[PDB]
């Protein structure tokens, strides 16, 4: 399914190139820009746990998930994701614990040393 094929088919997007945020791009996005650390950015995602379930949907709450790009608001693989992509644009990515919730996890959901799939739409972006 989707987290094998982007575990064994995705481009790694670290600068430490450590295979630790996975992508595939699945909707080409708009135009050639990407946001600025700093902008506002608005998405569409959808998250799975390694055992198959989903922990997350902001398409179930009927409103888009916004945060200032960069800031550390949101975990390491997302910050470093969302900085690649064009608005319209949806992908895929498999974000080792290292880039997520590490050996802490997160409540309710998130073990322990999780490995992370999402589906984020980029929405739109704009600076303040
Ligand atoms: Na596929
Ligand atoms: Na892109």
């Amino acid at each position: 399914g989707a987290p094998a094929t982007v575990t064994e088919q995705g481009e790694d997007i670290t600068s430490k190139k450590d295979r630790g945020v996975l992508k595939i791009v699945k909707r080409v996005g708009n135009g050639e820009e990407t946001p600025m650390i700093g902008d506002k950015v608005y998405v569409h995602y959808k998250g799975k746990l390694s055992n198959g379930k989903k922990f997350d949907s902001s398409h179930d709450r009927n409103e888009p998930f916004v945060f200032s790009l960069g800031k550390g608001q949101v975990i390491k693989a997302w910050d470093i994701g969302v900085a690649t992509m064009k608005k319209g644009e949806i992908c895929h990515l498999l974000c080792k614990p290292e880039y997520a919730y590490g050996s802490a996890g997160s409540l309710p959901k998130i073990p322990s040393n999780a490995t992370l799939f999402f589906e984020i739409e980029l929405l739109d972006f704009k600076g303040e």
